[PDB]
Parts: structure tokens; sequence; C-alpha cells
């Protein structure tokens, strides 16, 4: 397991446009097209960030191609947030991909805001943290995705992936 492995499993694979748990238009591996309501806004983007008129359908190669950069900028996002990078720094490897998970997920400014769950984090307090995390919107509306990723902060394993 690893953390391309194991956003692959909580995003899914899906080579046309559709919504994710937010109602947002996706595509590939999670790839987050825009907010908008708009399809036209999310196909336009598509064929920003694919680079050719696709009429919202890619490949498989292009859906890998957006994740390799949305887990590059995810990992970037943290290593230039002086909120993150201490947290992510003082973590292990296994923790290090539940804290990417986070952020792929949601985006920097939102996990930078999980403020006392990164405190807790940071002082290995893992049974208290992952308490703290589940008093959050992301545990109520992605309970079981967040029930992993916190089993993997918890225990420092991959128990919550093995068996997908
Ligand atoms: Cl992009
Ligand atoms: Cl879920
Ligand atoms: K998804």
């Amino acid at each position: 397991m690893n953390i391309f492995e194991m956003l692959r499993i909580d995003e899914g694979l899906r080579l046309k446009i559709y919504k994710d748990t937010e109602g947002y238009y996706t595509i590939g591996i999670g790839h987050l097209l825009t907010k908008s309501p708009s399809l036209n806004a999310a196909k336009s983007e598509l064929d920003k960030a694919i680079g050719r008129n696709t009429n919202g359908v890619i490949t498989k190669d292009e859906a890998e191609k957006l994740f390799n950069q949305d887990v590059d900028a995810a990992v970037r996002g943290i290593l230039r947030n002086a909120k993150l990078k201490p947290i992510y720094d003082s973590l292990d490897a296994v923790r290090r991909a539940a804290l990417i998970n986070m952020v792929f997920q949601m985006g920097e400014t939102g996990v930078a805001g999980f403020t006392n769950s990164l405190r807790m984090l940071q002082q290995k307090r893992w049974d208290e943290a992952a308490v703290n995390l589940a008093k959050s919107r992301w545990y109520n509306q992605t309970p079981n995705r967040a029930k992993r990723v916190i089993t993997t902060f918890r225990t420092g394993t991959w128990d919550a992936y093995k068996n997908l």
C-alpha cells in the first residue's frame, strides 16, 4: 500500500465527468474540476487541464496523469503551509500518507483549519487525535472514508485499506 493506492481506493476511477460526494463536477481519480453548477464550465476546466477538446471523457492514462499531478500538488501544498509542514515533518510515512489524503480531499486551507487535531497529532496522542478528527463535518459527510483515514492516523498501519 502507498498514497497512490490509498487514494485510488478512496476516490475510485471514472472516465467521464461525474459529480463527487459534494455534488461537484469531477473526473478520473477524484480530480475536482470546479465547484460551478455549470457542466459547460466543468467541461472547459477539463479541456484546459488535459490540453485538448475532450467532450467530457478522458483516457485512463490521462486520468492517471491528473492524479500524479494532484498527489504532487497536495504534498506541495502541505510543504508550503506553515500550519501543515511541521505536522507532516513530525509524522512517520504511513501517517504522512493519511495527511496527504485529507489535503487531496479538502485542500490545504481546509486541513490547516483542523488546529486541535493537528496539535494532538504532533503530540503523538493517537487515540485522542482520532476522537477529535471525528468531530467534524468531514467525518459526518464521508464517514467510511474518514474512518479509514483516522484509523491510519491512529495506528500508523494500513489495516483500514487492507482487504480493499
Ligand atoms: Cl489541473
Ligand atoms: Cl465515505
Ligand atoms: K470520487
